[PDB]
Formats: structure tokens, C-alpha cells, sequence
């Protein structure tokens, strides 16, 4: 593999030679971009279940880098775009789960694609394409002296994909009632918690001292 | 991690001296069992897009044999029950893709659990419980020449569970659009299909010779 981490969650996509990608770089809209690693803003909304404990919703806000493989194709209608999350900080904060600091698993090939869907049926607009990302992620909590890991990857979905990257668009985590949330550890444990929804929204390029 | 498979979906559960569970053994309502072995009929529906090609929706039928821990508890409503998926095969036939076999990826721990859900749905009432399973499968397709791999789980899920195991139960692949599926030959490579869809039903035991 191109890869060196020990689970990949989707392709490798080389990084080496990509150009980023910051604040000022126009988001053109259907047009298949030159790859690069889009230095993103992001926020997002995430609850947690804590067994017998409670239930917390915190609010986080950060960034993503994301670097995008050259598309396949510069015709819109035919292009697909692979795309690997190489880092992320995105913080939040609660009373009682504390200041929480979400970064990735180095361990973990975090990995995605854009591509046309096979169920275009949803009133996205014509042409639009569908966004996946499959993210291991590190859940740094140090209230509770704590940092949790998840081994079955958290799918992170935009839909309605009408520019490359989706700068500005809603998006949601794919959790079907929970995702085991395992100390690290611990990590052939029980689950501490479990995250049973996330929704996020992307933003813009951001300017380097902005992460 | 005590497994020694490289990609680990969820949490190991000990096999060593854990019996098998065969028909005959009833299956009793809301009564945590003792460790076991369950061997399993099981049936689906699943669907496949190819790109450029087609979308073509097979049938299978065959077997599962998942292991369970000890219950952390005697008593129905404390009980949580982790659970690994150890062998199965199921078998369908298309005219398109051929007789496809699916089997388990070797490199890859299928894992799930039996817990009370957080979020209780109307018909399920404060005492059923929620089973996952987190899968990684092989699917062989020597009319194409392929053998095919997932890379992100194939998330499986039944509601409403009343007895463990659930026999009978009906059961739904958690897919959001698509699921990449990569030739086991070029594992780094665009995907060949997606599984766009999946749902199934549990049986009940089997004997020893029906597998
Ligand atoms: C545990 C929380 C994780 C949240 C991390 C955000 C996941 C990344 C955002 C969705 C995919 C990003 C797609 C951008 C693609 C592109 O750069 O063109
Ligand atoms: C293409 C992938 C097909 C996989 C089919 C799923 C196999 C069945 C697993 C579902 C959960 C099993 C739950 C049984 C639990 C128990 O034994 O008590």
C-alpha cells in the first residue's frame, strides 16, 4: 500500500507534491479543481451517551485539511475526486464532559470520495454529486481524564455537492442509534460512551494563522 | 489487542472453550444465555451498482456463526451481550454478476453488541434491546473473474430484540448511498462496485450438518 497506517478507512491519496489550498482561492462551482489540500473551516454539533451517566450535547468548532486526488475526469458530469482527512482540531466545550478536543487517529487512514450517486431521487440539483468521508478519530477529554477512540470509522456524509469542496454545506455523521466510543487505553474494552448523532456544517478556505 | 487480525471493527469476545448453541436448544425470551456459539440460518437482499454498467439485486441464503461473551448480567434489563461474527457463508445467483459467495475477510474483526438502546422506538417498549454487528465480508464473483472486500463495515442492525439470539428477527444493512467495494487484488484501487443497499432476516439454529 501507498499508505503506512496500520487501518485505512478508504484510498490513499498521495500528498506529496499537492499545493494547499487557503482563504483568497475561488470555489468555482461545477468544475472539477486541480488537486490540492483544502485548509477548510468547520463546525459541528455532537452527543454522547455516557451508560447510566447521562446524555451531553456539545458544540464544536475547528478545521479540516483535506487533500483531494486529481479528478478523474474535467467534465463534471464524469468526475470523481478521492480524498484523504490528513488532520483536524475542532474543539468544544460542556460542564460536565469539560473542554473536548477532537483531532484524528494516527493509526487510521481517514478516507473518502466524491462521486454522482446512484439514488439522485433526494431534490439535490441536477448534476449534484454525494461527499463521504470515514473518519478515525482521537476524543481527547481531559476532565475526565480521559481519551477515547473509535474503531469502526464515523461516516461523515454531504450531499447535494454542486462545488468541489462543498465550502458552506450541511452535513451529517451516518450513526444508526450509537458508535462506540473505546478508551484508548482500554481499547478491547467495554465502550465508555457512545456518540449517537453529529451533524456539521463545512465553511471556507481558511488563512493559515486561522488553525 | 488480543485479536491478531490487523483491522479490528469492535471489541474481541473469547471463543476457546465457548460450546456451540445447535437446534434444538430453545431459544426462551428475555433470558440473558450462558456463553455460546450460535450457528444461524440467515437470509438477505442485497443490491449492487456498478459503475457504468448497471444496479442488480440478489437474493442469498446461508448460515452465521457468532460467538457471544458471558451477559454482564442474569437479569433481562441490565444485560449487554458482545458478540463477534466468526464464519458465515451466503450464497445468490445473477445472471449479470454470477453465483456470489460471501464469506468473511480473515483480516478483519466482525463485532458487535446487544444493548439496550439509548433512544427506545414506540414498538420496542422500555425492555427489547438493540443488536449490531460491524462486518467485514469477502464477496466472491468468479463469473467477473473478482473476489471483492469493504474497507468501511457493513453496518447490521436489529430492533426490537426480545431474546438473545434474536431468531427470526428481521435485520438492516445501515448504507448511506453506497458502499465501496475494492478487488482483493488491488485493494488501493477505485472501487469495482458499491453495496447500495442491504436487509436481512435472522433464522433459527441450525443442526451441525446443515453448514
Ligand atoms: C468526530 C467528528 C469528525 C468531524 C470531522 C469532519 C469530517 C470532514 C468533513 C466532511 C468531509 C469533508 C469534505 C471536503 C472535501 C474537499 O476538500 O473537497
Ligand atoms: C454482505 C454482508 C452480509 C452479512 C450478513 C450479516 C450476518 C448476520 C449478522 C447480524 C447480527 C447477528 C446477531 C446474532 C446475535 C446472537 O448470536 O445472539
Amino acid at each position: 500500500s501507498m499508505s503506512t497506517k496500520s487501518v485505512l478507512f478508504g484510498r490513499p491519496v498521495q500528498t506529496e507534491g499537492v499545493p494547499n489550498v487557503y482563504a483568497g482561492a475561488p470555489v468555482v462551482p461545477w468544475t472539477p479543481p486541480e488537486p490540492g489540500i483544502d485548509n477548510l473551516g468547520i463546525n459541528s454539533i455532537d452527543t454522547f451517551a455516557v451508560p447510566g451517566v447521562g446524555e451531553y450535547t456539545v458544540a464544536f468548532d475547528g478545521w479540516v485539511r483535506v487533500v483531494r486526488s486529481p479528478s478523474t475526469s474535467g467534465e463534471w458530469a464524469d468526475a470523481e475526486v478521492y480524498t484523504n482527512l490528513i488532520e483536524m482540531k475542532m474543539v468544544g466545550e460542556c460542564e460536565e464532559l469539560g473542554k473536548i478536543t477532537v483531532t484524528l487517529n494516527p493509526d487510521c487512514l481517514s478516507a473518502g470520495q466524491i462521486r454522482t450517486p446512484f439514488d439522485p431521487y433526494a431534490g439535490e440539483g441536477p448534476s449534484a454529486k454525494a461527499c463521504r468521508m470515514a473518519v478515525g478519530a482521537i476524543f481527547d477529554m481531559p476532565k475526565l481524564g480521559l481519551k477515547l477512540m473509535n474503531r469502526e470509522p464515523i461516516i461523515l456524509t454531504i450531499d447535494d455537492v454542486r462545488s468541489i469542496p462543498p465550502a458552506g454545506a450541511p452535513g451529517k455523521g451516518q450513526i444508526y442509534r450509537m458508535m462506540p466510543l473505546l478508551d484508548v487505553n482500554d481499547p478491547d474494552g467495554q465502550p465508555v460512551a457512545y456518540l449517537t448523532s453529529l451533524r456539521f456544517n463545512m465553511g471556507g478556505y481558511l488563512k493559515p494563522d486561522q488553525m
